[PDB]
């Protein structure tokens, strides 16, 4: 029995963009906001500022118009949230997951374990029940629902699949992640400019991966080996980011030092999962940091020493794509492998051997999976 | 890293102390709920209490507490607000003292725990109830958490399927494993329009259960209480919409369709073959159970379809009886009170003297979680 690979990644998005350059005019005027001229200029300057060129969202003017309430701040709202996210996260979830098993290239009656991560919506069944009728997977597949870990919940998802796939003899796990803005929108309002720093990143998005240990070489094809997956509290963080799901859907607090709280502690979290194998080489490891914003991918960028190569996978996804939540770290890793055969370098990492995938979200929670890539050459 | 199975090491169990007689539940109800002119729904709702078998509940919603959140007790009010303010605190704080009970029977210190699995689908935060009982534990910071939010009657299975995979996998690994639930997120008055409320408020209640989960124990403090032998799951065939629940503004608004027995209880056999096949096990009444009491009908129906005597499902019963259906914790009560009678009437394993058997939980999908266990001899479980 070896270590859990990923043995294939798959996206999706929904159709309609809004470009960053008109998401200030397109959001001051579908909540009928366009007098509060203080905070439309403040908005403006987060968004030329962002380094987000586009963004995929489900929810449309017409969406909004037919669900008023999701357009203005703190009316009752979460239900019609719900009805909007009930069947979109499945559905979206549905589209990646039919990615990653075409890459994987195998019949779905092996998929044995189903690992699915989301904070935009919540019923019974859940979207692990969804995605497994609407793949028509085995009814006896293992499941495991993973709802409301917010942006670290990438990171989870993988340290879930890691101990299924490792722990049962020749499991299959369809891990899929998934965000729709239909729970975080939040039209603007001056006592909670909060909303103003998540309406200038968070997008929609699905990523899909299938895991597995002791892959059928050659017709199963690893793409990462997942070595080690860590999750630590930073020190003096309790309450720096706290999200409640209330009546007008997910109202979330931020303090001023949320940056710094995760750039002053990211240095002991690499050490903790890269002593043991000696490396203390930053810059010689490849990454997908989640990009919760363009300020906490520069922070660790800066207390880890990180260079512009090891960063413009989790750049690019982030201008391409904005913070689709727990599906950004899955993107990433894309957009690694495809960069890395692209620019014809040695391996799936960027040419490099070792790699590391950060969730970062509420708790103060770290989640570090060590990545070991696969050569091309 | 394995070297062995999964074992249940200690079981602490919490319940909040305002407790209701079933004889008494009705007139509470009807009174908080401003609902005493509704006079059908009052006697349907007292022939289900009288059917019930549920004789006592633990809540934390008092008449008082109702009365400073009336939006709770008035069918349909936008009132999710003031469920999240009492629910985003007391399901860590329940969670926390039924831990203390399983870490004190554990006899270990905390920083041995390496993993939490929390399962509630009363009330959710971020971060959730696994991150507030870390704190309020003082476990280690670097605690691997599973937070499993709102997967209804199954998450007792869940819970342990999840723990049994982290255990096994992780060498030295210990999982705390805690089941809650507070009755502050699905509490409606009753409706004309929405007779499913009559069901569950004839049965919901309030508890947490803990567990301490490994492999390979450390003598002299670490005593196996049950094995871990395997752990399955499944969507019972044609169930497609039998239960649906939404967290709504008003609350979790839920919908349990009639065929909902018939449809577990026409399939569970297939589900005690698929699990126990392999070991050559047929005798369904050789077996030792924790079933999620669903409410009496559920039970009954399970007990007549694999042939289950009084005997087999006292335990079940009893928990059903003395507590109610407290959600997810229901089945670790069980297991609780299985090997707490077991070694009362002095039976020679924890699983009331057999050697094998099977926990049931029992949820949305519709799902069946399938836990074969073994039982532990008395002299090497007990002290």
């Amino acid at each position: 029995r070896g270590s859990a690979n990923v043995l294939a990644i798959g996206t999706a998005n929904p159709p309609n963009v809004i470009l960053q350059e008109d998401y200030p005019d397109f959001y001051f005027k579908v909540t009928n906001s366009e007098h509060l001229t203080d905070l439309k200029e403040k908005f403006k300057r987060i968004c030329v500022k962002s380094k987000t060129r586009k963004r995929h969202f489900y929810l449309t003017e017409q969406i909004l118009k037919e669900n008023p309430g999701i357009a203005t701040y703190g009316a009752g709202s979460l239900d019609s949230r719900q009805k909007i996210l009930e069947t979109e996260i499945p559905k979206l979830g549905k589209e990646a997951a039919m990615v990653a098993i075409q890459e994987w290239g195998q019949p779905v009656s092996k998929i044995t374990h189903v690992v699915f991560a989301t904070t935009s919506g919540f019923m019974m069944p859940g979207a692990d029940y969804s995605i497994t009728r609407l793949l028509g997977l085995n009814p006896n597949v293992r499941r495991v629902m993973i709802y409301n870990q917010g942006c670290f919940a990438g990171g989870t998802a993988l340290r879930v699949a890691k101990d299924l796939a490792e722990n049962n003899k020749g499991a299959r796990v369809l891990v899929v992640c998934a965000e729709n803005t239909a729970m975080t929108f939040h039209g603007p309002n001056e006592n909670h400019l909060d909303v103003l720093v998540g309406q200038a990143m968070f997008s929609d998005g699905a990523a899909a991966l299938i895991i597995g240990a002791n892959p059928n070489l050659p017709e199963e094809r690893p793409v990462y080996e997942m070595v080690a997956a860590h999750q630590t509290i930073v020190p003096e963080s309790d309450g720096a980011i706290v999200a409640h799901f209330y009546e007008m859907g997910m109202s979330y607090f931020l303090k001023e030092n949320v940056i710094p709280l995760f750039g002053n502690n990211i240095e002991a979290c690499m050490e903790a999962a890269f002593k043991e194998y000696g490396i203390s080489d930053w810059n010689s490891l490849f990454y997908s940091v989640h990009p919760g914003g363009r300020a906490i991918v520069d922070g660790i960028a800066e207390k880890l020493g990180l260079d512009e190569e090891n960063l413009k996978a989790t750049r690019h996804v982030l201008s391409e794509y904005g913070n689709m939540g727990s599906a950004c770290v899955i993107f990433i890793l894309d957009e690694l492998r495809k960069k890395s055969k692209e620019e014809k370098k040695l391996t799936t990492g960027d040419g490099k051997e070792w790699g590391c995938l950060i969730g970062l979200g509420p708790g103060l929670t770290v989640e570090t999976v060590v990545l070991r890539s696969v050569p091309i050459a």
